[PDB]
């Protein structure tokens, strides 16, 4: 069978969080620069080819590629819990994407790292907090354990398979 | 060198124009289901990974999937030149290309099968004649004979290497 649905996801978060990491885990399943990798998986029965794209880090200078984030169906938020920096940056984020990226698009919370334990600088219940506040799912994940990596974009699928539109004529 | 930009091509047209043809021939050279195909290109000195989508057969009856005409930097307009009611019916394409695609996606117009002279119903004139109607470029091809099929998607990356929009902060 063909693919159902094509879905285009696009991680961001600020330098050294893990978003390559966390593309390499889902993908090729391993551990330890404008690209998209995919991974063909299956939601309420339905094969999705996801697109996932790590294409913040190599933007111009205080510019942003508006046609990246547009078309993209989901939008992953990461940050680092063993940074609270970069948790703290996440507004700065969530502005941006929301400006750019359309009214349909699924917003995806995550706190990478969540295996650091001994660096944790950030708690579950903060991450959870602040997804609530911003109105978007959240999970603490990790590509180094591989926990929750899936159910990442898994879910990310399940919204958007429940939210994309499909507008008549 | 990683790539430095990422292209999201659009292809439209009636069923049995030679879409997918033309996609097979620009990706894997060869001649005689929703998926996107990729090709790696060079504009101007710029490492470009080309992604060309083959959505337009697929879709529920009398519906449109807004989102993948989202994000799409080029639109390619397909016609059959054997077949002067897909000629006819490009401005049934026109339309709703444009009411859905966003205002810095790039149309191209395409004449297909161009090798097929024998069963020919539509002119190249009358092909230049209707492309500069809609003030979008031109081009007859053919995936059968190869001919000027890179050159569709060369010089629609050339146009959207020159307008795509990259907004400050
Ligand atoms: N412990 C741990 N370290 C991670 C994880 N993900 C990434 N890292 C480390 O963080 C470093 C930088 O991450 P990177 O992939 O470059 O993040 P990016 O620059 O935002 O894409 C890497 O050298 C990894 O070793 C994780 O889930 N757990
Ligand atoms: N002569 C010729 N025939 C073509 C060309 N492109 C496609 N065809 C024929 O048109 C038929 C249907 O084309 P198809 O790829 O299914 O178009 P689509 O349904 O719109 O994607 C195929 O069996 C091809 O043999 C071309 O450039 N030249």
């Amino acid at each position: 069978r063909a693919y159902d649905m094509i879905m285009k996801l696009l991680l961001v978060g600020d330098s050294g969080v893990g978003k390559s990491c966390l593309l390499l885990r889902f993908v090729e399943d391993k551990f330890n620069g404008i690209d998209f990798k995919i991974r063909t998986i299956e939601s309420k029965g339905k094969r999705i080819k996801l697109q996932v794209w790590d294409t913040a880090g190599q933007e111009r200078f205080r510019t942003i590629t508006t046609a990246y984030y547009r078309g993209a169906m989901g939008i992953v938020l990461i940050y680092d819990v063993t940074d609270s920096r970069s948790f703290e940056n996440v507004e700065n984020w969530f502005q941006t994407v929301t400006q750019h990226a359309n009214e349909d698009a699924q917003i995806f919370l995550v706190g990478n790292k969540c295996d650091d334990e001994v660096n944790r600088q950030v708690s579950k219940e903060q991450g959870q907090e602040l997804a609530a506040k911003l109105n978007v799912p959240f999970l603490e994940a990790s590509a180094k354990s591989n926990e929750n990596v899936d159910s990442i974009f898994y879910e990310l699928a399940s919204i958007i398979q429940e939210k994309h539109v499909e507008e008549n004529i």
